[PDB]
């Protein structure tokens, strides 16, 4: 298992109840699998306290590997495209090639006045949603961690845009196919294509197993398709 939570329980503020509470799974190495939830049931927040940016009440918590996050809602350094994707790391082809075509990015760059020399950010060139989701999703690739945490990746693209990346980045076909990846998402579009869903409600676990296996049981995650899934 590349991820391991025993009973933990995380706090934003301790003059309040913990946000989330007596957290337990394990991801096996290499795993993808899906968070889902009603709108504020803690799948974010889920995320920091992997990153340990919450504070851990209580429990255990193991991680094995790197890891690298796709934030809720992407964001641009004052730099060029380029360094926002390097960020850090020297650039190295042909995997700087393969992560700026698997993130969709050709496109954007093709009408950049530099390419990915062109300043973004700040008195630069202004991104759309779905341009800084898809720079955003590039400098998690280009880090190239053993572990992604993606928080509801293709929310700011277009479906086609989205097809693509879960294709090439997300999914069993794609360049992280070998990583552990943890997929928080709103949509149900590729829920049955996940190895495990874990089902959150009020800061808590309410289910884990496959698609068709939480289906089956008409409990927590039918609910979360029939009335919070959009
Ligand atoms: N970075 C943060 N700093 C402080 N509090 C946070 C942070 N992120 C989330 N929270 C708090 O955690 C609680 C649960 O919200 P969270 O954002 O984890 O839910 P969510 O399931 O991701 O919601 P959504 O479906 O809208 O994305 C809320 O009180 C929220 O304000
Ligand atoms: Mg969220």
């Amino acid at each position: 298992n590349s991820i391991t939570v025993r009973n933990a329980t995380f706090t934003w503020a301790r003059s309040d109840p913990p946000t989330l509470n007596g957290i337990t799974f394990s991801i096996p190495e290499g795993a993808l699998v899906a968070v889902v939830g009603q709108v504020g049931c803690g799948k974010s927040s889920l995320l920091s306290a992997l990153l340990a940016e919450m504070d851990k009440v209580e429990g255990h918590v193991a991680i094995k590997g790197s890891v690298a996050y796709v934030p809720q809602q992407a964001w641009i350094q004052n730099d060029s495209l380029r360094e926002n994707i390097l960020f850090g790391c020297q650039l190295e082809e042909p995997y700087y090639r393969s992560v700026i075509q698997a993130c969709a990015l050709l496109p954007d760059l093709e009408i950049l006045p530099s390419g990915d020399r062109t300043e973004i950010g700040e008195k630069g060139v202004n991104l759309s949603g779905g341009q800084k989701q898809r720079v955003s999703l590039a400098r998690a690739v280009y880090s190239n961690a053993d572990i992604y945490l993606f928080d509801d990746p293709l929310s700011a693209v277009d479906a086609h845009v989205g097809k693509h990346i879960f294709e090439n980045v997300i999914g069993p076909k794609g360049m992280l196919k070998n990583k552990t990846r943890i997929l928080v998402t709103h949509s149900m579009s590729y829920l049955p294509q996940v190895d495990v869903i874990i089902v959150m409600s009020g800061g808590k676990i309410s289910e884990m197993g496959s698609y068709q296996e939480l289906l089956a049981r008409d409990g927590a995650f039918a609910e979360f398709l029939r009335t919070y899934a959009s």
